[PDB]
């Protein structure tokens, strides 16, 4: 038994909860997590979480993993993939049942080469997980981040730009660049710090983005916000099937806690 | 170029536009059809439309097909499947390009055996269409019914019950019946006159419903609203990925034209 949804009473009247191509925009009050959890557990869903911790960024892993254990996909199977140049620096964090961590040793370019890196690993991710979630490491989970986000392809609204008009969006504006988006085009401005989807869709996106960055390199141009520019051009042409609200990528220090955010789920750590 | 969606201005504030399991509820103002049409045309989508016209109900086919040609999936590939006991009575209606009609000659039970009938035809539908849409024939299209409805599995809100509480829903209430739903369970009350989805999901539903009706027959009980009872129990246990609003199944004679319905798309013909 759960509350009956009533078609003439919306739960959120303050925010857009569906995109114009009928992809849910994920806000607190839009979902009944008990239903979603059942649906995903019936498929024995496994969620992969990829995070890069190169050089000094290994310092962010303890809090990132500790808070993931508290809030990320709790109850579901989780496989953390930690890409690092320092395998011995990965903290040994105690994990809940059904949860595992692998350390993958790896060699503008650090942020940029993630797309490349997410796409060798190609067959390993396909056999091991159902979905892949790709996040920044300099973050902490503060509240529930669960199977509501899962879908073939998702992006996340950039917290600086969700109330803005498209002309303000910092898309790549040089036609020279594979990331180019004209001033009168564009749905949203997505942040590169949180995207994902099915393994197939994430491999497609990361391959596409990597292919497009190489083309730009071979043309002597670097998109303005780098991987995030290409991510935005990809998601314009291949629209995500869910969009996460800024509950899922916030910075309380810079932006506070507005009323429209009922929960602050995944937030920046000061650096 | 199209209007930018703005996350802090919802287009519909009056109605629920997403279910609690994050399936869009399809209302005018929720979708940009230009985006959707492009997405579906890139896949060369073919939509099958099944309709039964047995005995006197052949009289409803001319208006049904004529108005489908005006409003149903215009621009997309369409294959009408007309199940009838009178093949010579099917009117010869002129069709738009990319649209074809097949006549399938067939033998409470007429409405009920549709599930059976939709599921022989099994391999024929799989090769011929991407989606199947299953409707009543005693209807007319009055406005756009297009690719916004398409998804793996959909049902449609019954126009008598979209403002009601679940205790009022005329679900099967006898535990004896495969269609049984307890008084404190249930999301919506779906009408049997308009459902569909991918061919795989529709074959699964129709097979399930047929299997459940047989079990009831072998137990001496007939669910209260017959196929619609079983459809409602199926959709409770296997939640649809889109829900159509009552714009998609209405009766102006009985129910008028309320403000909450911006368009009346598919309506009952007086009989
Ligand atoms: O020296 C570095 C710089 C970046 N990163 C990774 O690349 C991500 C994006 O960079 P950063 O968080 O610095 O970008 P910002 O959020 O400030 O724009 C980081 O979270 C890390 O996962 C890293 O591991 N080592
Ligand atoms: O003699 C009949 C009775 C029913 N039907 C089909 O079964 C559907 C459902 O029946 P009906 O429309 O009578 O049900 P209602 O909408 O009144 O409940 C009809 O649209 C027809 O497609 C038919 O073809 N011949
Ligand atoms: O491109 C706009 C920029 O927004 C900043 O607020 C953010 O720190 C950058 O990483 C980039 O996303
Ligand atoms: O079960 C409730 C009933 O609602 C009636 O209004 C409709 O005519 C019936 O076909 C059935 O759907
Ligand atoms: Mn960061
Ligand atoms: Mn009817």
């Amino acid at each position: 038994v759960y509350p009956q949804p009533k078609v003439l009473t919306p739960c959120r009247k303050d925010v857009l909860v569906v995109t114009p191509w009928l992809a849910p925009i994920v806000w607190e009050g839009t979902f009944n997590i008990d239903i979603l959890n059942e649906q995903f557990r019936l498929q024995n869903t496994t969620i992969g979480l990829t995070v890069f911790a190169i050089k000094k960024y290994v310092a962010f892993l303890k809090l990132f993993l500790e808070t993931a254990e508290k809030h990320f996909m709790v109850g579901h199977r989780v496989h953390y993939y930690v890409f690092t140049d320092q395998p011995a620096a990965v903290p040994r964090v105690t994990l809940g049942t059904g949860r595992q961590l692998s350390v993958l040793e790896v060699g503008q370019d650090v942020s940029m080469r993630r797309m490349e890196m997410i796409s060798g690993c190609e067959r390993r991710f396909l056999s091991e997980v159902d979905y892949l979630v790709c996040v920044d490491v300099d973050m902490e989970f503060r509240d529930h981040v669960g199977v509501e986000i899962l879908t073939p392809l998702f992006g996340t609204l950039h917290p600086s730009f969700y109330g803005s008009s498209r002309e303000a969006f910092t898309y790549e504006r040089r036609p020279q660049s594979q990331a180019y988006i004209p001033k009168d085009e564009g749905d949203f401005y997505y942040m590169g710090a949180f995207f994902g989807g099915s393994v197939q869709e994430v491999q497609r996106l990361t391959r596409a983005c990597h292919q497009a960055m190489m083309v730009d390199q071979a043309n002597g141009i670097e998109a303005v916000w780098h991987d995030e520019s290409h991510l935005n051009k990809y998601l314009l042409r291949h629209k995500p099937t869910k969009v996460l609200s800024p509950e899922y990528l916030w910075d309380q220090q810079l932006l506070g806690w507005p009323a429209v955010l009922r929960k602050l789920r995944f937030t920046a750590v000061p650096k």
